[PDB]
């Protein structure tokens, strides 16, 4: 896999100097070719989905894997949107004049070579390739075996467009072998890859962090908690909860726990059960709320200790009764994965305290937790949602793949031994 | 060492909720006590220098270890300057209104618990503690054995000033034992330390990166190249080179390799030798420049292949003759540590090309390479000079120790299933 | 007065090129000399206050005119705080690379010659001179006839410091004649003064705007309205109102009208009357609130139609009963002078609506209207509060006195006849 | 005209609260309808151009008045580019937490009502209307006699789209009376119009600045000077000058004076004459430079003392021999209108000095003065080029029509009488 690193590193230097016009031309050709060859991508995706059904995969899993003509048009529109954004490379962050006469400034520069290991999803390949081309980084892709056909078809189109536009062929490359030894080999190619983006569950992150010598920005799993305060409107809160849970349960920003204040549990729980029975979602309630939720039409079962720390990725929910805001904050800190947390309330003080005392990557007040997306946050698209602290956090835009560089200009200036200041 | 992380984590939560008033009060008390206890630090540092000098330590190492009273006043002034900087915690990076009606914004928040492993220098302890206190991070310190007395004396005052203000004791703590097993133990405390800052040579960085489970911002070694173009003024270039080399040769942002254009070598080299003979710097010259430098009064010897990738940390310099700008750029890319690089020229095109094609953390045009400092760059102080590309780069200041958080406010807003855009 | 403008214009060109070190030296010397010569300023101010009191000046007016050693130390501290701020001249606002290869950026530059006509206050002279020196603008001062001795002494001190530091003597100059013919003469010197800052009442603003040929940033009069919602805590709202009204009633950011919701008035008014009787403030209640406030210990009188549109500048307040939030917003739009408006409430929706729908220079939620100050808002000091919409708004700091300038660099770039875009 | 202001003021309040979705819908519908009704606009423009030639209009003026189908497609593309820009309304400029505990921030808000008095050009109406709709301001338009038909046709389409989208009909309105009494009447409507943007020559600006009570952002006239240094490449400088002069000489950002260094004059003038004769531009040379230019094929005539202070708006140029850089800077300051100035040189020191010492809306180094455009500078479109210093400067984009507003939120915070600081 050494030649992979050689090809990526050599292509990165050429890419870093390309003007925005060439990158925009490549992106526009990519979108046009994507829309042109819909019949082959759709056929390959449908065949792969049918093959996946033969292995008894979950319905939500197939829905994530499935690609419709509407989804193809949506990803083409996202490519055009990222083409329409301003190029972050070359932008000036800040500047000034020092007391010694030196003109200082910071300019954004491309990262270099980016290696991404991502889950079985077709659109993520296109999104990553488009973002890396627009920013000016050489990317190396490696996805799950489930999306082998769609990825093999889309990378061919991307490479053909790259050849057509005259850009070096090593800019965007992928690995087709589903072997996991190649992943371990890639994890050790530190001299080529500058930063690695793994998207997956706990096992992939454990294996990567165990045998990594490259900077890693973990996508991380998501356990999103929603806290219902004592003073809140039942009708509005139920709609927000339904939107956060039912719509696309297979994602990561879906709510997994529902912390309910003990003062409002008298009337909120019976209405929640009635709504959830229509929604058809099993409630893994706590012992305290078991008595209240037993009479509800929605089916309810006792919760286990380990159930709080993992995602259901289906129509399931955890119901816990807390004493006050401090208890909910402590529980969120203890069991949360720092992905997304929202509070539904009518009190200003409680909202401010929750915003201040919660360290999740995104905090919402009277809003759904499904807003944690690259497109929803105003950015063109996202490669992953960062749950770590270094470099980017939350959704990743064009800025997340760029670093700055100090530039100084002077008239043969020399640093003085004694730096006086006022 | 588990209690170390427990105390640091417990103190970080309380620290992140403080206001600028208490932090500024503690910083001002720190500066006042530093100026009010000059004799203790002075005598401890003098005793440590006397003990270390008896072990054959290099003169520049003693100069780095020495603490002139003027230097103590300088570090007190730097602390007071930090006290005068605007608090970066709570600042809003950007914001806006989304299409769905959500009000979005990003706010700076403290990183958490910061572990540092620095070289034997007395002022770094004070600078790191002051910056971490101002930002709001709990810091764990571990320095070299050469600075045991001075570091103990300083940390005593720093810990004592915490009690006088009511802040928790676990805010600033250090490890006194120079045992290297404790360093390996700290490297594995991932659940408490959020980010590690190692400052040192190649061996320490290799050891850390080999057994690191914590995000690491490497200080990195410094090999700084200075390029001399065909069209340049000899008198000013000589002064710039002398300022870059002679002044404090024991630092890291000191030029180590001199790249001289072949067209200007015949006139530049004889003057360079005459100027450098006064400074006493031994010129490790290439074979091509050996003939020109032999006649010069300055001491000149042949250079070895491995000598190009190490810091002399003394009054030494490497002289190499290159063909044109492309050769110098290739050599800088091949043998550079991406720390600092400067070009001396009178051609606009060459200057722009050098700024564009060089990926060092700092690039200067007609200026010294000694400007890569926290104080010089406009920041209050620096913890280290980052050479990597993730998170911060170049000098690291108040902003480099803070991360951001998305906050969204709505009125029971729910994400639409299909999102149109224009 | 032509020589006045000639000297100011000549001094501005030299000032714009000065470095931050020289400006900081001048500011530090000014502060040191101001502290050294405290007795002369104190004696002159005391004599002027005694002379003014012989003319039956108001107690609040005298307090505004009066200066104490604590106030002198405060203005010295504000001068030093200005000296400690970063120089805004030469800073880069934003930059980038265009599609045609042109490197574009914006750099802050000084405005030029600034003329200011201000009320009889002693500290405004010092603040204006310090800000103009720090930014790099030549200033012309013309104060009220009341503050003659103090302004003359301060101007003499500042001119002596300017002479000592070697800066041109035309940088800071003032007109001592209280004749208003010269004021009309100054309004027509368009070829020298670049921007005018009048501070005063309606008469001065009308006179200036009637005969102005120079850009004007009107200070404007201040009619600040406070709205009390139906759901609010009485104890906290009463303290906020007391702080907003009683403390320094002679300013401009003091509440003059109290809009009370009709649903809460029955309980709010009796407590407000009890508090205001202790505060000793006459209530100019409306007809609707007259019945409720008649039984209150606080003195209450009927209000007049014209009383809503002017400042009392004393211990007086207007009480009006409104139906709902829309009525209060309409009244604020009709009678407000767009200076400062605050709402006290416990409802999130009402707070957001009030923030969105009120076009004032500053809007507060559950806070006093006395925060509209340069020092409070995080800036060093303020020259005036701008109630207009052009250029700066609200408090005017260092960045309010600076303009930007586009700078482009290219390699003999030429604009293409047809500009394609993507 | 009172109903005009009444309708504009009523529409402004409703427009300020509109979300970006509705504004984008209106802009997209406007662009689509402009594309659909190309034939009517083309016919009206052709008829107006033919009628203008009956009055002997200048060829450059005719070209400016002429609207080819390609120009119509271009303005539709500019509208669609505006529709793709981020909405500046609601954006946060900066923020933070104060010492007293108040969360401050600044949010952009629409200016209000904007009155535009522009020249005879058909594409300006579309751009002004699109920008005012995108920002959220109500606009009042007043063109010239030569564009009485095309502007009416465009306004009909814009009003039809406004009616279709359901927005208030008073948002965009115009006056179709060439009577100049109405202009003077509009200049005095201070209670409705918040800011006026006049575009024209000296007479219109004198008339507006003589009788007006509204803030004015003057477009001004353009006298762009180009300085040729001693050391410069002849061919590249000649190409840059040809691009700046020949291409569209009817604009404002076109060079009208050539400042040539005396040292390079002998080797530069004959080549300039040879190129200039091919260009066909007449050279209004100075007496000193007349001897060299009297032999070249290009037509040369003596220059008068008043031609230096006005635009030729045709194929004419001024040639003057300066002593050095200081003389050129003095001449530029004396006779320049602060619109655009460029320097062609190969010396870094001279370039930096020229950038620092020259005050203009835009300064270029080795570039063309034809880049001073809204589209070229990265903005979607421009309403005018501001040569003044208040509010915006240079090209005026989307953010130029917006102002900010301080917002503060606290928990019943009250200002303290004594404000401590560190
Ligand atoms: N934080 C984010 O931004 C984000 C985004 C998307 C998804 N997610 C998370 O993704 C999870 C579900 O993903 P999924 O359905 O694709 O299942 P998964 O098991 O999390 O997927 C793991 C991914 O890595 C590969 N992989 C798995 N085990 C591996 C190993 N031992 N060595 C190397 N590679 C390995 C998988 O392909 P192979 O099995 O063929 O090797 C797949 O590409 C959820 O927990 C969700 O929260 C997070
Ligand atoms: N990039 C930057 O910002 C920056 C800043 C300052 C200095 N530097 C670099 O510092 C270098 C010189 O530093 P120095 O004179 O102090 O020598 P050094 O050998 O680089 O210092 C290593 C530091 O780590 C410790 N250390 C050494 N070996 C270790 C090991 N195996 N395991 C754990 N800890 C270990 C040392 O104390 P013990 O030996 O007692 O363990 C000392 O504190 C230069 O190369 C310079 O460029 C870089
Ligand atoms: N918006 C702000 O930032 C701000 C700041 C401070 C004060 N203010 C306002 O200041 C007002 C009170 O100021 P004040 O007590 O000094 O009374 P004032 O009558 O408003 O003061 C007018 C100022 O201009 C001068 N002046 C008055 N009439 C003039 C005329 N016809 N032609 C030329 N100059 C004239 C005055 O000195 P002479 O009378 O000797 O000419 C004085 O300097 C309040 O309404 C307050 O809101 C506003
Ligand atoms: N700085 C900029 O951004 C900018 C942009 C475009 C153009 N310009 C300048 O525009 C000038 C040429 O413009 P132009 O060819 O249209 O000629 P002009 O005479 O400058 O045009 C004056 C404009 O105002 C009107 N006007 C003229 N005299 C007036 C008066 N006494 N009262 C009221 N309105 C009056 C004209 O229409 P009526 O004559 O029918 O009244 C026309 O709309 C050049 O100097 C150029 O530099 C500057």
């Amino acid at each position: 896999l050494e030649q992979m690193g050689i090809a990526a590193k050599q292509a990165s230097y050429k890419l870093a100097q390309l003007s925005s016009r060439e990158k925009n031309r490549v992106l526009e050709k990519i979108a046009d070719e994507l829309e042109a060859q819909s019949e082959i991508i759709l056929n390959a995706n449908a065949q792969d989905v049918a093959d996946a059904r033969a292995n008894g995969l979950s319905e939500a899993m197939l829905d994530r894997l499935a690609l419709t003509p509407a989804r193809l048009k949506g990803i083409a529109d996202d490519v055009r949107q990222v083409c329409n954004l301003a190029d972050p490379v070359g932008q000036v962050i800040d500047g000034g004049v020092l007391d010694s006469g030196l003109r200082l400034e910071r300019r954004r520069v491309p990262l270099g070579v980016i290696g991404v290991i991502y889950e079985a999803r077709p659109n993520v390949t296109v999104d990553v390739a488009s973002l890396c081309l627009k920013t000016g980084n050489a990317v190396i892709l490696r996805g799950g075996k489930e999306t082998c056909r769609t990825n093999a078809a889309t990378v061919a189109v991307i490479q053909d467009a790259l050849k057509s536009c005259g850009l070096p062929a090593g800019a965007v490359q992928a690995i087709d072998n589903p072997d996991r030894a190649l992943v371990s080999e890639m994890l050790r190619m530190d001299k080529y890859i500058d930063m690695l983006i793994p998207r997956g569950g706990a096992g992939l992150h454990k294996l990567c962090r165990e045998q990594s010598t490259i900077p890693v920005i973990t996508g991380g799993i998501g356990v999103c908690h929603i806290y219902v305060d004592e003073s809140v409107e039942i009708a509005e809160a139920l709609k927000v909860i339904v939107n956060a849970k039912t719509q696309r349960p297979s994602t990561c920003n879906t709510v997994e726990t529902l912390l309910v204040n003990k003062n409002i549990a008298d009337s909120f729980l019976p209405a929640l059960s009635k709504q959830m029975a229509e929604s058809g979602v099993t409630l893994h309630a706590d012992a305290a709320a078991l008595a209240q939720l037993q009479a509800g039409p929605a089916k309810v079962v006792a919760v286990k200790a380990e159930e709080y720390d993992d995602e259901f990725l289906s129509l399931d929910l955890n119901v816990k009764i807390v004493s006050d805001l401090d208890d909910a904050i402590a529980h969120i800190r203890e069991h949360g994965t720092q992905h997304s947390d929202a509070i539904l309330t009518r009190d200003m003080r409680n909202a401010q305290r929750f915003v201040n005392e919660v360290d999740s990557s995104a905090v919402y007040v009277n809003a759904s937790t499904r807003f944690t997306d690259g497109g929803q946050f105003g950015l063109g698209a996202e490669v992953a949602v960062s749950t770590q602290k270094l470099h980017a956090r939350g959704p990743m835009g064009l800025e997340a793949l760029t670093t700055y560089k100090w530039i100084g200009i002077g008239d043969y200036t020399i640093r003085a031994h004694h730096h006086h200041h006022h």
